[PDB]
């Protein structure tokens, strides 16, 4: 079902892009400039996972390179982590937006549980293809995504978690999405900001 038979049979991330490029086990990809895989190494150790390409992202071809994806890289350097050694990638592998009359960008929407199921098998075959030790899932959607549909972030953080039907059973490490630490109080983003970086190094700690 879903994105299931559009998944080829291979682990090289090249090969297995440009088959998402092809995909249509949702209805995303029909507004969608194109799909976002995933970026990094088969190497990796850590494996980050966000929720949607947004409309940076949609046109970039790359994920986390927007104003969320600024935030990261500091946490990451904050963190000790460098981000040209992880594998990052998001839960939907196409943007779904819609635009506000004046407004300055595409509206990310969130993705439906639905097409976050449609999209999993791609998922499935990035964690099968970088075998992490650990996945950072930023955001609920992500989230979910592998810990179920009633799971909530925010009573799980800092935690090590594992579960019994993720491919090679890698730590699971759930934290805020950085999209959460761009606006609101300066003290309520600087408290954020450091439970990321904590969460963070919690998951390159594994
Ligand atoms: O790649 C991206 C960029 C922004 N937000 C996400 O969830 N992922
Ligand atoms: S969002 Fe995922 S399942 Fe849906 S068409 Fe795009 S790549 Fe396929």
């Amino acid at each position: 079902a879903g994105a299931q038979d559009f998944v080829p049979h291979t682990a090289d991330l090249a090969e297995l892009a440009a088959a998402a490029g092809e995909c249509r086990g949702c209805g995303l990809y029909r507004d969608a400039t194109q799909a976002v895989f995933g970026a990094g190494g088969r190497s990796a150790r850590i494996m980050m996972i966000g929720e949607q390409p947004g409309d940076k992202e949609d046109l970039a071809g790359l994920p986390f390179v927007g104003p969320a994806g600024r935030l990261l890289d500091r946490a990451l350097e904050a963190a000790d982590i460098d981000r040209d050694a992880l594998y990052v990638t998001n839960a939907v592998k196409h943007f779904k937006f819609t635009r506000a009359a004046g407004g300055k960008r595409r509206i990310s929407k969130t993705p439906s549980r639905t097409e976050v199921v449609a999209c999993r098998p791609w998922l499935i075959a990035e964690m099968t293809s970088v075998e992490p030790d650990v996945v950072v899932l930023l955001g609920a959607t992500a989230a979910k995504a592998l810990l179920g549909n009633d799971f909530r972030v925010t009573q799980h953080r800092g935690e090590v978690l594992h579960v019994d039907d993720v491919p090679g059973d890698p730590a699971l490490v759930a934290t805020v999405h950085p999209s959460s630490l761009l606006a609101g109080p300066k003290e309520e983003r600087e408290s954020a900001f450091a439970g990321l970086v904590d969460d963070l190094r919690v998951a390159a700690d594994v």
